[PDB]
């Protein structure tokens, strides 16, 4: 027992990291078969990055001006392409420690393992969610553009966030592996609205879920409510919306505990309505949104890559 | 910017993963050169368990029983021996993945990152703290023993936590590498007294010194203190108490935010005489200690490995 923000395993991803440099700036790069991945932003100066034209930027590069360095040793560039804002090197070298993968573009909600990177070596691991405003809460610092995001299913790293920048409001903003932004984001150093984030009320429910599973019971009461009950209250509390589908992916825990999806509502409603009268849950006084209910299973269930 | 509860990058640890069964048994093993690190509770049977004699268990076994296996190698047992709580297993091979180690007794109130493992595969990371009373507030299911804590130096890994046992009361407890149990637990299945536990002042302090760094600034106040008023104070609210030491080991993030360390324990006083009002400090709604001020200034830093 006991419940944690968990994270996957890194070791697969470490293996995948190197150090991208052009002109001064450096940065992490994915090294992954015969291409490394990284944002397009490294062949840009401090002049260039209030509105960087990307295009012109790049047709100044030439494939030896990308220096690339895995660990110690020295790939070899023998292409570079633009999708999107990821640059593609392709080298002439397979990467020896390249595991099974795919890129996945994710939803908001669902979470994500970070391996925060700095020069090409990693520096820690932590768990995050893809913020309903597409932002995410992160800890990077400047030389962490480049790291990315990922899953694991069984031996199969899914990739699904490459960091490139902080918003002035300190929240973090990147892509998915094909260089598509994640919300409505641009790679320039500007003030970009990320507009209203709410609660991940399925994760909220998930993690009440985690919390019975392992002892946490005084919040349970004698009261049920309707979806469009509850739904009435996630808007006064800014709580995303509940669907069916939701309640169905929370199926499994509501069969393992006994306690019906919308009985737990009812407990998250008089959360809501009332505070936690400076009690914890699974530690925290606050309400976690960060586990999905897959998280909570896996966690509960003890599965392994 | 932003602040996260980071583990260190796992990959070097996950190398080490070995499955060890005895008997019907299977637990989590170390594989380090060519020696396996397990709890020795792998010998036990049901009925062993409210008391093994250990000794007289392990004398009925023979190197053949212990079965060793990484992936899917099995290794070839040809020595095995008890010490204080583990079992060593010689193995015929050393382990070609075995990074530069060592093995170390932490403190009360350090902190390290725990690889949680079910049948020698790994299944999550997470970020912990040794609590004054020598338990660990983990995330462990039945066949996680012999998963292990650590923490990284550059190249060298340090680890410092072998997991044994969950206590009636839902925390975990187990040993050094050498097989000496934190606190005074015994691997018997039986209701052990933890003690009380108490908060560990210096790192919620570092945390406040974090929440700094990265914009949270309203908890701080006109006020100062002394060591003596404090710590009155400490007393009164289950914290440990602060000594010059560390105060010394929070000079740099003293340095860093011009805010001296007896005014950060005004401000840590006024929110426990009065409580968060409903507000967060990065992310939480109560005082954290599981950084210690070394993460902070490593995860404000940007340390590699
Ligand atoms: C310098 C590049 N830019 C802006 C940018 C320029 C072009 O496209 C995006 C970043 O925001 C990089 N960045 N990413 N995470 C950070 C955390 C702390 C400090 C800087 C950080
Ligand atoms: C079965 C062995 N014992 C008791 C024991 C017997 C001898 O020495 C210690 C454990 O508590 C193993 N353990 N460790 N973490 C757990 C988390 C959930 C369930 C069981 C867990």
């Amino acid at each position: 027992s006991g419940f944690r923000k968990m994270a996957f395993p890194s070791g697969k991803v470490e293996g995948c990291m190197v150090q991208v440099t052009c002109g001064t700036t450096t940065l992490n790069g994915l090294w992954l078969d015969d291409v490394v991945y990284c944002p397009r932003h490294v062949i840009c100066t401090s002049e260039d990055m209030l509105n960087p034209n990307y295009e012109d930027l790049l047709i100044r590069k030439s494939n030896h001006n990308f220096l690339v360095q895995a660990g110690n040793v020295q790939l070899r560039v023998i292409g570079h392409s633009m999708q999107n804002c990821v640059l593609k090197l392709k080298v002439d070298t397979a990467n020896p420690k390249t595991p099974k993968y795919k890129f996945v573009r994710i939803q908001p909600g669902q979470t994500f393992s970070v391996l925060a990177c700095y020069n090409g070596s990693p520096s820690g691991v932590y768990q995050c969610a893809m913020r309903p405003n597409f932002t995410i809460k992160g800890s990077f610092l400047n030389g962490s553009c480049g790291s990315v995001g990922f899953n694991i299913d069984y031996d199969c790293v899914s990739f699904c966030y490459m960091h490139h920048m902080e918003l002035p409001t300190g929240v973090h903003a990147g892509t998915d592996l094909e260089g598509n932004f994640y919300g409505p984001f641009v790679d320039r150093q500007t003030a970009q609205a990320a507009g209203t984030d709410t609660t991940i009320t399925v994760n909220v429910l998930a993690w009440l879920y985690a919390a019975v599973i392992n002892g946490d019971r005084w919040f349970l009461n004698r009261f049920t409510t309707t979806l469009n009950d509850f739904n009435l209250v996630a808007m006064k509390y800014n709580y995303e919306p509940l669907t069916q589908d939701h309640v169905d992916i929370l199926g499994p825990l509501s069969a393992q505990t006994g306690i019906a999806v919308l009985d737990m509502c009812a407990s998250l409603k008089e959360l809501l309505q009332n505070g936690m009268n400076g009690r914890t849950i699974l530690g925290s006084a606050l309400l976690e949104d960060e586990f999905t209910p897959f998280d909570v299973v896996r966690q509960c269930s003890g599965v392994t890559f």
